């Protein structure tokens, strides 16, 4: 469904495409098409950061990929801060 559907589609609904597209391709280990997937995510969401932070480790960038883990961690304080309260 993504190969069929890029010119297709406009810029809002690319960006809630590509969380789902990179993740396919992750899971089928095609890594050049999950390289272009993963730019179009949005770098202030969790995923984002999550999913550059993978591309980091399959091309071997360690610095870069433990900035992006941490980048994901700084932006998951919203996310747990939110949900922490009330219940677990």
């Amino acid at each position: 469904q993504c190969c069929e559907k890029w010119t297709l589609v406009n810029d809002e609904t690319q960006a809630k495409m590509a969380r789902m597209a990179a993740a396919a391709a992750w899971g089928l280990g095609q890594w050049d098409s999950m390289e272009e997937y993963t730019c179009m995510i949005p770098r202030d969401t969790h995923d984002g950061a999550f999913y550059r932070a993978v591309l980091a480790l399959h091309q071997d960038l360690f610095s870069l990929a433990q900035q992006c883990i941490d980048k994901a961690r700084d932006l998951l304080d919203a996310e747990l801060t939110a949900m922490a309260g009330e219940s677990y």
